[PDB]
């Protein structure tokens, strides 16, 4: 399940964004992001757009994934498939071969993502020598590498799970549409 917003439907403004925090948890167990969205006022099919897909995610037990427009910095581009990240890694540091394919390079607070493995990262440090990046991670990886991992900067999609069922929803306004919707959601660690 990927939650809807106006990239994937572009027919639903609403489904943009008004204002969405990142949340530290640092418990006893693993480090796991939290997420506040909150929505504008929604007109009536987006509202019901999002209310029927919310629904199939109920009845599936499935993940939602969530892109966050905002780390859409593009501040790395290029041929992210002929990087190559070394096997064997782990802690908090990563590093990699860019292979003279990547433009750019990175800053603290940019997210990160290995394409193999769901967990997101953010980048607090970055330094390079040639080819070699060494990108310094929050948290620590959550896997050894395996020599197969590709890096991802940009269209990172936490997986994630609604916390908030209980209080979702509105009812029609006094100009038709829909206030208040918000969704709080935990990254889930499997």
């Amino acid at each position: 399940m990927r939650l809807p917003d106006p990239y994937t439907n572009p027919e639903y403004p609403g489904l943009g964004f008004e204002s969405v925090n990142l949340v530290d948890n640092d418990p006893i167990s693993a480090q796991y992001w939290g997420i506040n969205i909150s929505y504008p006022e929604l007109f009536p099919d987006e509202y019901a757009f999002l209310d029927s897909r919310l629904l199939e995610y109920k009845r599936t037990g499935d993940y939602l994934d969530v892109l966050l427009p905002q780390y859409e910095a593009f501040r790395v581009r290029g041929d992210t498939k002929s990087v190559t990240i070394p096997a064997g890694q782990k802690g908090s540091q990563i590093i990699l071969n860019t292979n003279g394919t990547l433009t750019g390079q990175p800053k603290a607070g940019d997210l990160f993502k290995l394409s193999t493995h769901p967990k997101v990262y953010k980048i607090t440090n970055f330094s390079s020598s040639g080819n070699v990046w060494n990108i310094s991670l929050y948290p620590d990886l959550f896997i050894t590498t395996t020599g197969s991992e590709k890096p991802v900067f940009n269209g990172i999609l936490f997986r994630t799970k609604l916390m908030n069922g209980d209080s979702f929803g509105s009812t029609l306004n006094n100009n038709g549409t829909y206030s208040g919707i918000s969704l709080s959601l935990r990254e889930s660690l499997e």
